[PDB]
């Protein structure tokens, strides 16, 4: 006995989890990350989910590093590089990145 709803809020959710990381990594942010240069830097360049799970940015959308991971995992985890735990994520330093344009 349940019949809760039709878990399509995650389908919507699975998408607003990678368009966050897309900010950082979305080109915008590389350009001027200081943030994303400590967790590149710290080793190999994988970064943890901490740093999304924890900031506003995302952390006021999903935060749940198997939601986070299975969003991106599956959809838009193509851009950049993830892990075998699926637990970090890093920028494709053999993948050049351009800046935005303003206005």
């Amino acid at each position: 006995m349940a019949e809760n709803g039709d878990n399509e809020k995650m389908a919507a959710l699975e998408a607003k989890i990678c368009h966050q990381i897309e900010y950082y990594f979305g080109d915008f942010n590389l350009p001027r990350d200081k943030f994303l240069k400590e967790q590149i830097k710290l080793d190999e360049g994988w970064v943890p989910l901490e740093i999304m799970i924890k900031f506003n940015r995302l952390n006021r959308l999903t935060t749940d590093f198997n939601v986070i991971v299975e969003a991106l995992s599956k959809s838009k985890a193509e851009l950049m590089e993830i892990s075998e735990d699926k637990t970090k994520i890093r920028r494709s330093p053999s993948k050049p990145l351009p800046e935005v344009t303003d206005e």
